[PDB]
């Protein structure tokens, strides 16, 4: 559980680093500073406008963005999903 | 204990909506104008229905900090809707 | 489970028929027959635009929307979990 | 079976984006013009991300009955995808 919100800190970090870094310069607004880029990703992990509100925009400027964000959605998902269920069954 | 868990989101739901009527009814009146309003939004931005680009974006151009609010607000009450949800299930299972 | 299915289906039509008399005139598109009721209620259950694309609109017209939607919302999306819980139970 | 979970999801997904990308490619090709946009489309109404305002609703303005295959295609691949999370979890668990 502990080393689950751990594993989710570092993963959200090293994301959030190279998101800054590959879609900063063209899309500022969403990934411009560390603290844009963490919001944006909190935003994609929630899946609420992951897809029309960012990725297509940005996929119209780098066409394989797809390859950063639906593996970024399929392991923080998964992480988030199983730490939930680790906190409820840990408590049991 | 079910009961418990489901008077703790009730208290939070209200605490929280009464913050938000406080902190952005003034400059967002459609979505936090009065209690009533925020006990809507809230429940919207719960269920994660255009949570961001619909309501916390609009309301970050105001006022930079209101992730501080949304993104714990989303935290607490997301795990505990499950945390009751799944509560349910097991409870009617045993019995 | 197989109960649990019936009860959802017969949860869908009623809210469905309802939904069809409530909001078919004043929202055509979205509850203007039985099909399309059957249809935005799907989505609604989802979650998918349920506020700013269906209920927000439609409150416009019927303040009171609200105490149809949310208690659906809660009915359904407890109802949808506890049913494929019961399937993955089940089979196991 | 875990493995054969995720063997099936993969089927499931070439077989809907042939089929998306046949039914859908001349009409909408935005969204379902080759194999690729297709499964990055199927992948986004997978997660329900505007999967009605934002695909189904357009696309059923050209076909009508355009819900025969995402209303299925979505109760096949979500309750398939919380199964295989759930699996993963369960079977870490007891090993
Ligand atoms: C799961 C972990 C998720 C963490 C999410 C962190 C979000 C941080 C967002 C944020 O702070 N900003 C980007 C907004 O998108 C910057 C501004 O809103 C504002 O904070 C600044 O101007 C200054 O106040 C800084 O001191
Ligand atoms: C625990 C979930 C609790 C959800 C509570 C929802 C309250 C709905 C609030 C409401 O009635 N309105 C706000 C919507 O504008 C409309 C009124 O102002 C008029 O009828
Ligand atoms: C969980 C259960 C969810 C059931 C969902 C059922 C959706 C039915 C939607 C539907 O069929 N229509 C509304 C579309 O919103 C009507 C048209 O699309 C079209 O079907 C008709 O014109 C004729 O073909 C009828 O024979
Ligand atoms: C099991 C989930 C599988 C998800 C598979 C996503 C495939 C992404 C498809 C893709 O590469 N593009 C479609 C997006 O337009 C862009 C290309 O056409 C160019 O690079
Ligand atoms: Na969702
Ligand atoms: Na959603
Ligand atoms: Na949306």
């Amino acid at each position: 559980v502990g080393s689950v919100a751990a594993l989710l800190t570092v993963v959200f970090y090293i994301a959030a680093v190279m998101a800054t870094n590959l879609y900063g310069a063209t899309f500022p607004e969403w990934f411009g500073d560390l603290s844009k880029s963490l919001y944006t990703l909190f935003q994609v992990m929630t899946l609420e406008s992951w897809s029309m509100g960012i990725v297509r925009p940005v996929m119209n400027v780098h066409p394989n963005a797809w390859v950063f964000f639906i593996p970024f959605i399929m392991l923080t998902t998964f992480t988030v999903l199983n730490l939930f269920i680790g906190i409820i069954v840990d408590a049991m």
